[PDB]
RNA sequence: GGUUAUAACUGAUAUAUGGGGUUACAGUUAAGGCUCUUUGAAAAAAGAGCCUUAAUUGUAAAACGCCUAUACGGUGAGGGUAUGUACGUUUGGGUUUGUCCAGCCUAAACCUCUACGCCAGAAAUGGCACCUUCAUUGUGGGUUAGGACAA
DNA sequence: TAGAGGATCCCCCCATATATCAGTTATAACCGAATT
DNA sequence: AATTCCCATATATCGGGATCCTCTA
């Protein structure tokens, strides 16, 4: 064990860690891990909820300020009605809720701020009011309560010292002198002058000019995405428990992910070198400008005129299920086509692109996605290619900190090299079971010596327990699972969609197109439910599909806005109990953190009894009363607690609380869960 | 090979909004039911009341809590505004708990680093905004749907 | 008539600006250490 | 003092409950 080498295979969702010794190429430890993949969705979803909450708070402040001013100038406000009785004041208050957008100048639910202001001004003028009041009202509409601060944010530290890195927009003079030091390299200097310069220097103002010949340190990485950061931490967690206390580390290698994102994103393998400089976007333009040029500044879906003030970059492939922000996934949507699509497949949406602009597109990738949105699934580009490539740094530094040896050697191995040895030593790369990642890790750590006559040497084969080569299904341990725990204080208290609880039944309103096929029995209406079933049978729609906009209109499901929009139906919500219902203010939500543990106590008679402990943060918000603890509690059960049955010696892990906890064996059981009452269960 | 620079390419974190949708309440309309009164031999019809299901209008709520009233806004009158001020520096605080952190927000004291936006002239910079003082009049403000460890 | 086993049920969407970093591809500049 | 830069198409692809119907002592 003189030389120990650890091989790490970094992947988008699975990472394989293996450590072997180069003395005889013997496998000492090999295990693949599974990283959390819901962090990106959770972080994105949290931001939307936070933005919506802050947006509503600003609306309340704007409405309160407008109401106070309206009352001052002669308005009468009634608390019961909540709005002014006078028509000029009532209209202004009503228009304040939807003030429109003002991020672009003027060249429909959301039309513009100017149109709303013009509508506001017209109703104020008709009310015989002074221009001073109109100006003040307009100022309230355009008033900003929370100022935007995007300048001076996320300051970069210098490579040598800790001083703040100056912004590149005040460095344009310095960057010009960096090229004139030496000596087609003629258009390079033009770029710094006449375009945006986003990105810090990674250096301060005293080392960048003259001390640029400081090539002694690695590229420091200070900022990492939380989803990518927790993926590395989960991998490092496995290393600390097993690799750290068992064996020492002398060398570490990693699989370099040269996915060629600039090449696989266009539906090709590797385009020309000269075509890498010029991307899909037009020269001297943005994504919106480039999208309009390919559509001739019109709309693909409806053909109406599109300007920069209303152009939307739609995702032909919805982001609700999949969705990738590529140039070939966004074409055009002006005001209503985006609203009608609302994040669903165009084939399922039914708003087919007009066959007059598709033939005018010069991009071959756009042809396939528009004809069939499902083609992106068969594309050779995935979001995990960037996930695997991004994050190779900030891992060696953390590895060096954990295991010491700040002078650790870092090497990168390409996937082509490990493929040669895998197919030559007698290994098969199966796209099925995930145990094949530990083997990539072993080939990553294995000594590479061809010798012989140009063929891979057979005496350097990795060894199993004693000499039995390396078997994925025989010489591997259990692959670790990293999941999300909802028992913490950071988990959501309830669902984001309020529910209606009238006459002791949980119901909610759902769109006709949003109703899944085969689940129409929940509709309370005895006439629209039959109509929905008839439409499904007539059009020949299987289970799991929806109704398109054209099909819904032709089936009489469009009597919402003068025959120009789909309606909504009130249907009962399945898979919900009374204990999950919590009422906050006038809203009612369904919760999932209502159970925090199982408490077992002694009854008055003497027999043991089990109850469910409720969340302290939601105890007073429960619609129905719960059951408390009467006798003395002997023990309290919790999630992730190793328990055993009264008539068995196996170890089980509790997954669900309640009077009948659900338990599952740590090793084995083929993933099947076991349900048993807590009375006949004991905690180990 | 490393570092850095210029293009481009995806990946994912904050920020500030524009909508759709959901729920509560209060009106209106349509259709379908249940009762009462009444026209009526009867058939039947009308009026009134209630319910259900759709369409429509307005208003309101959207995590619990914790912290802050020594706080947080409106109006009017002064001053300060690259010599300045914080999105910056230094030491802290709130969220914040069994413990620690992220992300936001913020106090006192300071310009070494970092950043400093809009609307208007014919060189003279004016308004807005920001900061601050005072008076008057209100009850507001921040954070919270993420990650670890421990019980 | 009570509790497990076994079906199937349940979760919010679109977009517009404003900033930033972290990876890849290409070209160019050097720096540097190994290799020849 | 001139040259190499590890050998040498591949790598990446809910959880925590709930009801309903069916068995079992
Ligand atoms: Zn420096
Ligand atoms: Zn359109």
């Amino acid at each position: 064990e003189k030389e120990l080498v650890l091989g790490i295979d970094y992947g988008g969702k699975y990472t394989g860690l293996a450590v072997v010794n180069q003395k005889n190429n013997q496998v000492l430890y090999a295990r693949t891990v599974k990283m959390r993949d819901d962090v990106t969705d959770i972080l994105a979803g949290r931001r939307e909820q936070r933005s919506l909450r802050r947006t509503l708070q600003t609306k309340k402040k704007r409405l309160r300020e407008l109401k106070n001013y309206l009352e001052s100038i002669g308005g009468i406000y009634e608390e019961s009605s909540g709005t002014f009785t006078i028509e000029p004041f009532r209209t202004v208050y009503s228009l304040a809720h939807k003030r429109g957008y003002d991020y672009a100048d003027l060249p429909r639910n959301s039309r513009h701020r100017d149109e709303v202001l013009r509508d506001v001004r017209n109703v104020m003028t008709e009310g015989n009011l002074s221009e001073e009041q109109i100006i003040k009202v307009e100022s309230i509409f355009n008033k900003q309560y929370r100022h935007k601060r995007f300048n001076n944010r996320i300051l970069t530290k210098c490579k040598v010292c800790g001083k703040n890195t100056p912004l590149r927009i005040n460095v344009r003079e310095l960057l010009l002198e960096n090229i004139v030091r030496y000596l087609w390299p003629g258009k390079n200097l033009i770029d710094i002058a006449r375009n945006q310069l986003r990105g810090r220097l990674l250096f301060c103002k005293v080392h960048f000019p003259e001390n640029e010949k400081y090539v002694s340190i690695e590229k420091k990485t200070f900022r990492l995405a939380p989803s990518l950061k927790t993926k590395i931490e989960n991998v490092l967690s496995v290393i600390k428990d097993d690799i750290l206390p068992n064996f020492t580390l002398n060398n570490v290698v990693m699989e370099s992910n040269n996915f060629d994102i600039a090449a696989k994103t266009k539906g090709k393998k590797r385009l020309l070198k000269e075509e890498y400089s010029k991307g899909h976007r037009e020269s001297g333009e943005t994504r919106k400008e480039a999208l309009l040029r390919e559509t001739d500044s019109r709309c693909i879906y409806c053909g109406k005129g599109i300007d920069l003030s209303n152009a939307h970059e739609d995702h032909i492939f919805p982001r609700k299920a999949g969705g990738i922000n590529i140039f070939g996934n966004l074409v055009a949507c002006c005001s209503v086509c985006n609203e009608e699509k609302r994040g669903r497949t165009p084939l399922e949406s039914g708003i087919l692109p007009k066959p007059e602009i598709v033939s005018f597109i010069t991009n071959d990738l756009k042809k396939k996605i528009l004809e069939d949105a499902q083609y992106i699934n068969t594309l050779d580009f995935n979001k995990y290619m960037s996930h695997a490539s991004i994050g190779w740094r900030h891992m060696r530094d953390r590895l060096r900190e954990l295991t010491g040896n700040k002078e650790l050697l870092i090497k990168r191995q390409s996937g082509i090299y490990t493929a040669y040895f895998r197919k030559w030593w007698g290994f098969i790369k199966e796209r099925g079971n995930h145990g094949h990642h530990a083997l990539d890790a072993v080939i990553l750590a294995s000594k590479k010596s061809y010798a012989e006559d140009g063929k891979v040497d057979m005496t350097i084969k990795p060894c199993g327990e004693d000499g039995k080569e390396f078997d994925i299904e025989r010489h591997l341990s259990e692959m670790k699972e990293f999941r999300r725990d909802k028992g913490g204080k950071s988990a959501p208290l309830h669902d984001r969609n309020p529910l209606s609880f009238k006459n002791d039944i949980i119901t909610r309103r759902f769109m006709v197109t949003e109703i899944e096929c085969g689940k129409e029995a929940v509709i309370i209406s005895e006439e629209y439910r039959k109509k929905l079933t008839e439409a499904f049978k007539r059009f020949g729609i299987a289970k799991g599909k929806y109704l398109t906009d054209e099909q819904a209109k032709d089936a009489g499901f469009y009597l919402r806005k003068n025959g120009e929009g789909v309606m909504s139906l009130k249907c009962e919500v399945k898979g919900t109990g009374y204990n999950q219902m919590i009422r906050i203010k006038n809203n009612i939500f369904k919760t999932n953190v209502h159970n925090v543990g199982v408490a077992v106590f002694l009854d008055e008679k003497g027999k043991k009894r089990a109850c469910e402990l409720k969340n302290p943060r939601l105890s007073k918000h429960f619609v129905k009363p719960a059951e408390q603890v009467k006798g003395k509690v002997i023990f309290i059960l919790k999630r992730g607690n190793m328990v055993t049955v009264e008539g068995e010696e196996m170890i089980y892990r509790v997954k669900k609380l309640g009077t009948s906890p659900v338990i599952e064996a740590i090793v084995g059981s083929d993933g099947k869960t076991r349900t048993v009452s807590a009375t006949k269960l004991l905690k180990i």
